[PDB]
């Protein structure tokens, strides 16, 4: 099993106080912290072999290249892609999703064509489709949610029709904690001749991903949520789809021949990588993958299952608290105190050393669906403990009392 | 004056051997090395205050935000922009130039409209315009070069007409070393009712930039070329132009309201920053700016003037060597040995510890203009010395002899 003490020892950022209390960092769904192995990877890159990429020029240039392409291979193995040609480094989930919207949607949508999404989608998995449908005169639809905030396959068969070109859905919701039935949704999407686009920002850090088994057409993830550097993400796509898409951006590196007016493109994946790439970040993403793999994604997932069950239980022991979403869930709890604004919850918790987030969580439609204007959220990762969940629930109790007394 | 010994002591990467020789890194135009101050800035971010951005949530979240926005202010002051609203963080020069091509060009070009570029442009400053003209049915033109690879203002007045909508030109060429007359070109562009787009990837690291004085409409730069982290760049644009451009990418952070089908955008600059931003990289870019400013850009520029003059002189002492471009120049020399392929020059130099680059340097049209298929390039920065230029010229001499003897 994973030793949480040994894990925590690897994250320098955890060992500090805020407002005179030990830090309790419960905001990993907004961004995760990094272990020494990742930070030192960046240090070593910049201290030792930084250079632009291109093998066969000079020694540092070769090392930088092998580091960068080596990290591409680590990602390929990590999500079980067939080919490095299917692994594109981007700035993050958002950019990855916009590339599909730009290069895939905008070239394949006619009036009458449908893009189908869901009410629980992050804005990253909403606004690009809004724009693409508007550019092409196509139509945007939403799969409804059940009362507990999961999605039924029946609603999917209903919403998706033989005019659906794209289904775009989150693997795991960053609000509800719902793990969506991606694999069954891809089968439905294909039956109607659609592609499926998976927003995997919240799944990838927390559970094994297998794109062959999921049979997703595209899948997007962010380094910063999975112990990796900021500024880096991945777009996975079926090679046959990427082969037919035009690039989203143009310049050096992604070309083959450049004439005065006309140019040709490199092979995949480089066709989609314009300009000097995110060298250090991608190499650190590779380190983060080595780190998560050595612990075991299955172990991390079990740990989060225990944390989530413990949290849901301790929350149900509190009066005047609503928790949103299903019982089976990823490692997060979005909630509200009756008669306490979530911004205030966050503020008061921070004075107790506790970091949570309050707001829309980039899911305005979902908040509307929940009939709230905002929520608070505690989100967990491999370095969190039950003791920390105790501090959270104890702090929510005191928050209730404190605002009861102000009133 | 700047002490080169004290400067070099700050760059750990310089102090190592390749193939048993002290490293001589002469490839800073491909990418620059980082001082301790920059690396330690990244370390401290990840060790101490990593969190997603948004003030007023939790203490680390506030520190991360102040770090990120504080770096935006450092950039604004660094290039003498009026407003942080004009400073957009991007992945790099390439992405910055594509955003202008996407959001500016594609929305403002009609058949008959001209985009004017030059023969010396990097691909980053070519392919986006190729694509934009093709998307709109507009026309692409090239300002010719003089025999020494500078541009005459007369050719500019000739090429630019009252149908020109955009002039896009490099500040400093990464091949010829030419410093282009940007300020006069902007006056000509405006006289015809065009905007000017400046590719400043090669100028920004090496000389003071003043966007008020240059009167450029847009200006693009890359962190990695100026002692800063990889994966980060800047798009500067006149506020009044950015106000009218639609975003290039969509998602969280860059929105105000999100409805089911329609959304509104945040104010500048956030309108152009979709998704979790490049937090650590931007903060390190700010550190790099603090570092370059403390030394003085003017001092760095003088140092490079001396290095370039010394290099041109020592090169002219070698028989069978052609150097390309003008006498007045930035700190780089692109060249060829008679009867030695530049790839081979690079290879053999690397065995002597010396890092140079060989190839097209992302300037295929310019190579055609030079009537070569490839060149070799030594490029300098604040940490290079004349002793290192001696090793280079001595190594080119031995390369000549060695391939004379092979023959
Ligand atoms: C399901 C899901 N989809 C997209 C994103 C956005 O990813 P990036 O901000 O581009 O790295 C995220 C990350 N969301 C963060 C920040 O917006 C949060 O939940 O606070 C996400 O969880
Ligand atoms: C004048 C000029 N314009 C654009 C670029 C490309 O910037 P990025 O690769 O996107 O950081 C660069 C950087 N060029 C490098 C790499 O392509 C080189 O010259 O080797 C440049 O110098």
């Amino acid at each position: 099993h994973m030793n949480i003490t040994d894990i925590r020892e690897q994250f320098p950022i955890l060992h500090q106080q805020v407002n005179g209390h030990d830090l309790v960092y419960l905001d990993s769904a907004a961004t995760s912290q990094k272990p020494r192995a990742v930070i030192e990877t960046l240090d070593k890159y910049y201290n030792q072999y930084n250079s632009n990429v291109h093998r066969g020029v000079h020694t540092l240039g070769t090392r930088a290249t092998d580091g960068y392409e080596g990290a591409r291979e680590k990602v390929r193995k990590f999500i079980n892609a067939k080919s490095m040609a299917e692994i594109i480094f981007t700035k993050g989930t958002t950019t990855s999703l916009n590339m599909v919207a730009l290069s895939y949607a905008r070239a394949n949508l006619k009036p009458g064509d449908e893009v189908v999404i869901t009410y629980m989608e992050h804005h990253a998995n909403i606004i690009p489709w809004q724009q693409a449908v508007k550019a092409t005169g196509a139509t945007l639809k939403y799969i409804p949610l059940q009362e507990d905030g999961t999605i039924s396959l029946e609603d999917v068969r209903e919403t998706v029709t033989s005019n659906t070109k794209i289904v775009a859905v989150s693997h795991v919701s960053n609000v509800l904690g719902t793990v969506n039935p991606i694999k069954e949704m891809a089968k439905i999407a294909h039956d109607n001749g659609a592609v499926i686009v998976v927003d995997g920002a919240q799944s990838t850090p927390h559970m094994k991903i297998d794109v062959q088994d999921l049979d997703c057409d595209f899948f997007a993830l962010s380094s910063h949520k999975m112990c990796g550097p900021t500024g880096v993400g991945v777009l996975y796509g079926k090679k046959a789809l990427l082969e037919n898409m035009e690039p989203a951006e143009f310049g050096g590196e992604m070309i083959d021949f450049v004439g005065l007016y006309e140019s040709t493109w490199k092979e995949l994946p480089w066709k989609f990588e314009a300009g000097t790439p995110i060298i250090a970040g991608a190499i650190g993403l590779g380190a983060a993958i080595d780190f998560l793999e050595e612990i075991g994604l299955d172990e991390i997932s079990r740990h989060e299952h225990k944390l989530a069950a413990y949290a849901l239980e301790r929350f149900r022991q509190l009066d005047g608290v609503t928790v949103y979403g299903p019982e089976e869930r990823a490692g997060l709890v979005t909630f509200n105190l009756d008669d306490v604004h979530p911004h205030d919850v966050a503020t008061v918790l921070d004075a107790e050393g506790i970091a949570v987030r309050a707001g829309h969580h980039c899911a305005q439609p979902l908040m509307k669906w929940l009939d709230v204007t905002a929520t608070a959220r505690a989100s967990f990762y491999l370095y969190n403990t039950e003791e920390e969940i105790d501090k959270l629930v104890e702090a929510l109790q005191k928050t209730k009392e404190y605002f009861t007394n102000v009133f």
